[PDB]
């Protein structure tokens, strides 16, 4: 679990966000795994406005953050589950990097600020989803 909280702004892995997500709706993408939603307070996260392939990331099943490289946005491919079948994954970043269910949402993050969230994983892999096209989280 987890979000990112800028401005007026709550982003969240789209499987994950709650009612209270979905009627407070602003944008979300099923290929990218990203949902979000209005808050009434002031979200003090700075997004990065970069292209670093550099950060560290936080993992929950570990109570650690790690520091990993990663690739730059891309089309990758996710099987199924309670949220998904098989589809190429859009803005999606890959490290090598330890992770499994109960990730979702642990931040990554470069000198430049907040880059992405753990979306997937899998076999020693994570993937995160990127946020730093969005210019309009900003404004
Ligand atoms: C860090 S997630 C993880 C890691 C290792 C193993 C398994 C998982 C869980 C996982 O990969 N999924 C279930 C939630 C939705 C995910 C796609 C989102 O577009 C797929
Ligand atoms: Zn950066």
């Amino acid at each position: 679990s987890g979000a990112i909280y800028v401005g007026n702004y709550r982003v969240v892995n789209r499987h994950l966000a709650t009612h209270n997500d979905w009627a407070n709706l602003v944008w979300e993408d099923s290929s990218r795994d990203l949902l979000v939603s209005s808050t009434t307070a002031q979200g003090c996260d700075t997004i990065a406005r970069c292209d670093c392939q550099t950060g560290v990331y936080y993992c929950s099943s570990r109570r650690k953050h790690y520091p990993v490289s990663f690739s730059k946005p891309s089309l990758i491919f996710v099987e199924a589950s309670e949220y998904y079948p098989a589809r190429y994954q859009s803005h999606l970043m890959l490290a090598v990097g330890h992770s499994e269910p109960g990730d979702c949402g642990g931040i990554l993050r470069c000198q430049h600020g907040v880059v992405g969230i753990v979306s997937t994983g899998g076999n020693g892999l994570v993937g995160f989803a990127d946020v730093r096209d969005l210019l309009w989280l900003d404004e």
